[PDB]
């Protein structure tokens, strides 16, 4: 499989000016979509901070006093209405949601338990959701008119961090790949054909289609679809809009409100 270069080639976005540095690459990040179905750019630090999370993950999956299965999904309390957020142990991984970074009371214990990957989570959750916010205004933009705001919520939206990891597109509105500890994440192009980008060790963040916005888009923008193939450490937030809202779609241009609901999409 053919390697993608994307250091040097994607467009910069800094930290200090996420939002006046994404509307500079919206004509960029818009090409990408339409010629490759995926966005990718490149964040200066982001790479270090994501390798410092991924590493202390790493170190918590093996700790045993407070084992990070003691906050287990099953055990962590969840939302009445939304996803399931918490540990998931063994190809292990936990999902750090919105809410659990507001303690939405003692879904933040396991970052209070582990509060240098936890400190470390949020501040890459925070980066990562204002930047796959900013990548859903350009997608919106090269919608039709009258396209409502995605409303990428918050407290719904999770950072997953997986230790020790099939052709698959995401479920939610729009999925940010961080920089992986390795090579092997592979992307297929328009043509069929699949390519590796050089994302490993890097500060290259990869903006995914999911299969909501496809739906809400009707059918404009396809997934984006990939794969692992490995010879380890990743991360990938996943934004969703409220789980209660209704779903719509653009239509052949008119806007289209349906009665199920995002959450309904998932089920
Ligand atoms: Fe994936």
């Amino acid at each position: 499989v053919p390697l993608m270069e994307l250091s040097g080639r994607a467009p910069v976005v800094r930290l200090h000016d996420i939002e006046a540095d994404m509307a500079a690459a919206t004509d960029a990040i818009r090409s990408q979509l339409t010629g490759w179905g995926f966005m990718a750019a490149e964040v200066p630090g982001i790479g270090e901070r994501v390798e410092a999370m991924m590493n202390e993950f790493a170190a918590a999956c093996r700790a045993t006093g407070p084992s990070l299965s003691d906050y287990a999904y099953d055990v962590v309390p969840q939302l009445a209405v939304g996803g399931t957020h918490g540990f998931f142990p063994y190809k292990e991984f936990i999902h750090v949601s919105g809410a659990m970074i507001g303690d939405q009371p003692g879904a933040g214990d396991v970052l209070r338990a582990f509060p240098a990957f936890g400190t470390r989570a949020a501040e890459v959750f925070d980066i990562a959701f204002r930047l796959i916010s900013l990548f859903g205004e350009v997608v919106r933009g090269m919608m039709p008119p009258g396209t409502p705001e995605l409303d990428l919520s918050h407290d719904a939206t999770n950072l997953r961090v997986i230790h020790y990891r099939h052709e698959h597109s995401e479920i939610q509105m729009l999925g940010l790949q961080l920089p992986p500890s390795d090579q092997g994440l592979q992307y297929v192009l328009h043509d069929g054909t699949w390519v590796e980008p050089v994302i490993a060790g890097t500060d290259v963040v990869l903006c995914n289609i999911g299969r909501m916005l496809t739906s809400a888009s009707d059918g404009r923008f396809r997934p984006s679809t990939h794969r692992v193939h490995t010879k380890r450490l990743s991360s990938v937030l996943f934004a969703y809009p409220q789980h209660k809202a209704r779903q719509w779609k653009m239509v052949d241009g008119e806007l289209m409100s349906l009665n199920a609901t995002w959450g309904d999409f998932i089920d």
